[PDB]
């Protein structure tokens, strides 16, 4: 009856190595094979009316059977909507924040990378109770121009990190002969929780980025800037004190070129700053440069190795670990 | 070849409304998106026999993805059976209680209602460990006369709230012309940690109810009444103190109409009130008149808008919130 | 696109019958109804190379839906792969030892069975982060002739029950005309945390298993004989002390047979006994007769009973249950 609906996932089977046991490095060391299960369902209601679905789960693979069995486990996505011909499309749920809209553009690493797209931080990556309006083609008069709007409902859980109040935020994009150009910016209240974090003072937090990129010809290239107050969470490894950053200026970038035969290697470089942190002034959360590269045997199989080659000091005043990490992978999808 | 199986699910996108905090109300208020995974199978192993089986999950869809991303997290339904012809269906699992054969008659609300219908709790709702045995127009020779026995076997668990003894429970029902009446009645031994508990007192639940139903022409009208001895699970917020209402007298109506174009609205009224309630005496625990509607696109998209208006009032004695509360939903389902 | 992706699952309606609880039984009391979801897929790269992977999940089915939920919930396999032609095949992430190629000849019981099969234990049962290289027929040179190696990467889990170091281990069989013939060993470190056990001591854990057995003609039999140094988990009951047996010696013996009609009448017997236990010495930790059932309706559908004759007694040093426990079970599968 018009519905269309796949069950996708994949298996992947990973592991981080690290000098020690990673306790200093970038990624950790050891086990990190995973798997993910999911839907996505579309329904063709009448001639210009879409409604759809969307559910992705996270079950970790290197926990025991026992009593550790479901750490990281959890649902990264849940949401339901509607798409109108000429108008746009409207959901609701567990969903990408909107200034994820500019950070996908460097979010291409086969395994790290996209590392300012934090989850449950207001508009940077998946979180709660979003509202997203989305528009395709300036309602169908202006071809490659795409815009959003996005209501954050305030979700005031156990824990600072996690957290959020009300906000609105957005996104405006032109694309045009393998160019694509983006703006995005959000603003929400803090809970209480956070504002009596020792990191972290204002009763508001931003972020907002910009993208670059050239997507073509088998050539990815892309670049994000942009700044964050109130919104980036930290944690002092030292202190095991927490909160979010009053300031970070964060510019990513990335290189990759598609051989018709599979192969797909990666060059990039990302850089996070956090600014007026207190107890410590200015601090590096993420400094690295990236060598990686990813075997497409077809649409289903994959193997990939990703090295960090890591730029933060063993001085960092935060604790943020110093050394390098690879990772290698093997990957079957559907 | 013999085989029909076919997974299921839902995404919600689900959000409550009321004053504050939602301390104070029905429902609560914020984000409350869940989705539903399950399969549902049947083998025709002969002319005269069927076998099947069901799981059904929820993975809440409005937790984050740190500590608390489990929480609500759940599996439904899991059971295995086997029809015979003119014999009957019998199963064995975590299924619904029988008392559920009545109270089905006005689970019906777009999003709330079904207040009676607590899980794990005795015959009423989904529980674990029922023997369930089911019967379709008397052996085949009384069309639409039905009835069943469910065998509750003990679950000791850590919790007095989610725990119950060994019991036995039936259902019956008879359906001519749109109409439904069915009587259904279960009781239990209680457990020790049960008796530990300050409210409520004697070594046995019991748990019944009759319906009465008129579902044709579009119209769907239904009446509930019951009452329990030792069942119902309460808390006093005044004392942090729980338990079971000595007993419980309760009532629930529901008068919906189908307009062909896909809106559904809905009317009910629920009262539920505990008697000789230690320290207390008698108390309302559910009290409210509901309006709503429920608009299906088809079969596999629908919203939803349901308002409870709380009867429930400010003096209550055991702190049952006095506030209403409405939900707004979008659902896509497969 | 070349690819085959099953979802597969079941759903177990499950009861366990001894005396009392049973708290000094085999296998316990009560409702143990669980339900499994995988997946399972491959996929044609070219004429001779395959990619695959899987993911399984176990579900129970006896938990309450509060605070109790997700006990026992777990993925069991989370693995993908390459096979090319005649050369092998290379999987890694979550999947079975390499101890387990011998121990899966009698680990084919209705319900209980496979006592040495531990999970999270080195070589012998599902583990998380190994490497395994597996090989059919020599390379395609000699008719029946098989191997394995299996690389299991260190887990330093939080539990010494669950950890392990760093290990290799193997296998290699042989089949023609129904017999079959294997031998599998694997050595391993300890890590810091199983060797602060009170129980067991070493540098090594060590697990070596063979395996005959004759299945041909609806006759399945089928030995192991195996032991362990430093390798099989242990708890002494009157103590609360854990950790691992210094040595143990085991049997499993096994013989069944199916007609035609569905029927598969099962009878085996089991002795594990544990040696240099830490203030014990010797000790048996399985024995036991079996004699149970399966009918199998069709390839969806089951039952069955198996019933365990402890021969365990009472006196057992480290508080072994010596209660007999039968099982009933109700199997719907896709
Ligand atoms: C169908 C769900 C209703 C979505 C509204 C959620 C409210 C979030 O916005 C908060 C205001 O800023
Ligand atoms: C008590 C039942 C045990 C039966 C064992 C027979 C196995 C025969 O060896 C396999 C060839
Ligand atoms: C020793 C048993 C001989 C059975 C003869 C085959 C005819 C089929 O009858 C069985 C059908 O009923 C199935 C009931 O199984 C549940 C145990
Ligand atoms: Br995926
Ligand atoms: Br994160
Ligand atoms: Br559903
Ligand atoms: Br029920
Ligand atoms: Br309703
Ligand atoms: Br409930
Ligand atoms: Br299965
Ligand atoms: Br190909
Ligand atoms: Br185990
Ligand atoms: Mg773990
Ligand atoms: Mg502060
Ligand atoms: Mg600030
Ligand atoms: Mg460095
Ligand atoms: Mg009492
Ligand atoms: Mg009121
Ligand atoms: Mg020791
Ligand atoms: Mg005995």
């Amino acid at each position: 009856d018009g519905n269309k609906v796949d069950l996708y996932g994949k298996a992947v089977g990973l592991h981080y190595f690290s000098k020690g046991n990673g306790e200093n490095s970038y990624g950790g060391n050891g086990d990190m094979t995973y798997a993910r299960l999911g839907f996505k369902g579309e329904t063709q209601i009448n001639s210009d009316l879409t409604g759809y679905g969307q559910w992705e789960y996270n079950f970790q693979g290197n926990n025991s059977e026992g009593a550790d069995a479901q750490t990281g486990n959890k649902t990264r996505l849940a949401f339901a909507g509607l798409k109108y011909a000429d108008v746009g499309s409207f959901d609701y749920g567990r969903n990408y924040g909107v200034v994820y809209d500019a950070l996908g553009y460097t979010d291409m690493l086969p395994e790290f990378g996209g590392d300012t797209a934090y989850s449950d931080d207001f508009f940077v990556g998946r979180v709660g109770g979003v509202a997203t309006y989305r528009n395709s083609n300036f309602f169908g008069l202006v071809d490659g121009l795409n815009f959003a709007v996005q209501y954050l409902g305030k979700n005031e859980r156990d824990t600072a990190r996690r957290s959020n109040g009300d906000g609105v935020g957005g996104s405006i994009s032109y694309e045009y002969e393998g160019f694509g150009i983006v703006g995005a910016y959000g603003a929400a209240d803090r809970t209480n929780l956070q504002e009596a974090q020792p990191l972290g003072n204002g009763k508001k937090a931003e972020q907002w980025a910009t993208g670059l990129k050239y997507d073509a010809n088998n050539i990815y290239l892309a670049a994000n800037y942009g700044e964050t107050r109130n919104a980036t969470p930290i944690t002092n490894k030292f202190t095991n004190t927490s909160g979010f950053a009053n300031k970070t200026q964060d510019v990513l970038l990335v290189a990759q070129y598609q051989f018709d035969f599979g192969l797909r290697p990666s060059i990039a470089y990302t850089k996070s700053k956090a600014k007026d942190v207190e107890g410590i002034g200015d601090v590096d959360l993420v400094n690295y440069f990236e060598v990686g590269a990813t075997y497409y045997f077809n649409k289903n199989m994959s193997t990939y190795v990703d090295y960090i080659i890591n730029q933060i000091d063993s001085d960092n005043k935060l604790g943020v670990g110093s050394d390098d990490t690879v990772a290698v992978g093997i990957v079957y999808q559907f």
